[PDB]
RNA sequence: CAAAUUU
RNA sequence: AAUUU
């Protein structure tokens, strides 16, 4: 039936500069020396983008489905919502959010300006007083680093971000904030996936394999999960909106929003042209978390239903799903899968690289990441959660006139700091760089670099300082990415972290503390972590 | 552009 | 600020 975009020709525009890297590279040229391979997704990419997102698309639900759906709507009935007032939804902006096209910004919505307050207000207006007249987006492409991969086709296409007018998202967050912070938790319970912290990620999803007398699990991702949309979904998500206590002034805006903006409607280029006509999800949309996670938890717990999947214990963050199951012999589970994926696709959820069960954690990724495991200061197992260090690499070696990769260090170097490349790779260089800028108090994206210790032990346990013995799995993955951005092997950052250490110690502080805890790994005479006040 | 988590 | 979808 309905096609998931229309192009008038006009091209995406980029929405301002888009910066190359320098011929040097002064902050991470010792980490790595592949600087040809680092690239940003560009806007003239995008076009490539949308020839590979503009598809027709057929859906056939069933029982199943429509079984599932039921049984969602009575969960959404046990939820009562309210309205935000106008000011709240105006504090619950970002900070730099791009403003209006009515002259005023984000600094005006989040103090409450005069002007601001009054062109929301009308704005509302008009959602309660027209329910039809489709709402104009903007269209512009996403601009992230990767590696390239030639074995992946070189250059990925930059993604598609499609959004209203500020003035209509803070109408939108009046109308369906609290739904979004009461609905995903009630419709799927323990299946909510952005609910759980990573180590309750990781909890779960060992208890769920625990409690199978013989597990099997896997992973399903969505091709171009926002074109796999369609209009009958976002109404269907309405219904399901709808299906809860709210106040009548609700209702009509998120029917009035759906109908407007949700479903569908004209895209324009950064420079004012009509670019096209979409009729698939805008990523953009206060709803784009809520609604890809909901309906893919439809359609996913659908398809197990007609798989056979026998005792599913779910977990959903978006399109992305893990399923873990009871086996029923590896004939029949890929059968299974065989099933869930021609259910999916029928539902208009079709998947990028075809699943295939596995019978051990670690070979299940999800959300970019993976369970793997590793022997802690006892000689326990610990189980924990790493990835690929491909991407956060490259992101680590993009500098620009306008950017600087330290915070990308830090933020990774945090989330992941038991993973062997953090640990070897990532922390001995942000430490040996700050050194010697000698900018060690300096707060980075508000974290101090000589607290980290207790941060870590504080998300992480103490574990995190002791960990040793990584799988082949992620000694293979990490040293095969070192090689593939020139950077240097793991026995090279042994050497370059016993120096780091060295000096961190002799600082004597906190410089101390961290040079002890945080590269205790790298001596062979280690000693006795103990834990730490601050945390 | 939106949300979630981490800070 | 970082990351993810
Ligand atoms: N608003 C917004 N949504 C995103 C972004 N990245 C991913 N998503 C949403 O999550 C969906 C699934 O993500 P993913 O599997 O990573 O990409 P895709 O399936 O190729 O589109 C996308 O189709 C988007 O709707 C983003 O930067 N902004
Ligand atoms: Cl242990
Ligand atoms: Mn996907
Ligand atoms: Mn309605
Ligand atoms: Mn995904």
């Amino acid at each position: 039936s309905s096609m998931s975009y229309s192009w008038t020709g006009a091209l995406i525009t980029p929405c301002g500069p888009e910066e190359e890297k320098l011929p040097i590279n002064p902050l991470s040229n010792s980490l790595l020396r592949y600087h040809n391979k680092v690239y940003c997704t560009t806007s003239k990419s995008a076009s490539q983008r949308a020839k590979k997102v503009t598809f027709d698309r057929t859906q056939v639900l069933d029982a199943h489905y429509d079984s599932v759906l039921k049984d969602i709507k009575l969960a959404a009935s046990k939820v009562s919502a309210r309205l935000l007032t106008l000011q709240q939804a105006c504090q619950l902006t970002p900070p730099h959010s791009a403003r209006s096209k009515y002259g005023f910004g984000a600094k005006e919505v989040r103090s409450l300006s005069g002007r601001a307050v009054n062109h929301i207000k009308s704005v509302w207006k008009d959602l309660l007083e027209d329910p039809q007249t489709p709402i104009p987006t903007t269209i512009m492409a996403k601009n992230e680093v990767f590696c390239v991969d030639p074995a992946k086709g070189g250059k990925k296409p930059a993604r598609l971000i499609v959004y209203p007018d500020l003035g209509v998202r803070v109408c939108e967050k009046m109308a369906l904030y609290d739904i979004t912070q009461k609905l995903p938790q009630a419709v799927m319970g323990a299946s909510y996936g952005f609910q759980y912290s990573p180590a309750q990620r990781v909890e779960y999803l060992l208890k769920a394999w625990a409690e199978k007398k013989d597990p099997m699990g896997f992973s399903y991702d969505t091709r171009h999960f926002d074109s796999t949309v369609t209009e009958r979904d976002i109404r269907t998500e309405e219904s399901i909106y709808q299906a809860c206590s709210l106040p009548e002034e609700a209702r009509t805006a998120i029917h009035s929003l759906t109908e407007r903006l949700y479903v569908g409607g004209p895209m324009f280029n950064s420079k004012g042209q009509t670019c096209g006509y979409r009729r698939c999800r805008a990523s953009g949309v206060l709803t784009t978390s809520m609604g890809n996670t909901i309906t893919c938890y439809v359609k996913a717990l659908a398809a197990c239903k007609a798989a056979g999947i026998v005792a599913p214990t779910m977990l959903v963050c978006g399109d992305d799903l893990i399923v873990i199951s009871e086996s029923q012999g590896t004939e029949e589970d890929e059968r299974n899968l065989r099933a869930f994926t021609e259910a999916m696709t029928r539902y208009s959820a079709p998947p990028g690289d075809p699943p295939r069960p596995e019978y051990d954690l670690e070979l299940i990724t999800s959300c970019s990441s993976n369970v793997s495991v590793a022997l802690g200061p006892r000689g326990r197992r610990r189980y924990y959660l790493t990835r690929d260090p491909t991407t956060p690499l490259a992101r680590a070696a993009w500098e620009t006139v306008r950017h600087s990769p330290i915070n990308s260090w830090l933020g990774n170097i945090i989330q992941y700091a038991p993973t062997i490349w953090v640990r070897m790779v990532l922390m001995t260089h942000f430490f040996s760089i700050l050194m010697v800028q000698d900018t060690l108090d300096q707060n980075l994206g508000g974290v101090n670099p000589l607290d980290l210790p207790a941060i870590i032990e504080r998300l992480h346990g103490l574990d995190a300082f002791s960990m040793h013995t990584y799988s082949h799995h992620e000694l293979t993955r990490v040293a095969s990415a070192l090689r593939k951005l020139g950077a240097p092997p793991l026995r090279v950052w042994k050497s370059r972290a016993r120096a780091v250490r060295a000096s961190l110690i002799s600082r004597g502080g906190k410089a101390a503390v961290c040079g002890r805890y945080l590269f205790n790994w790298a001596v062979k005479t280690k000693l006795k972590l103990t834990p730490l006040p601050e945390a």
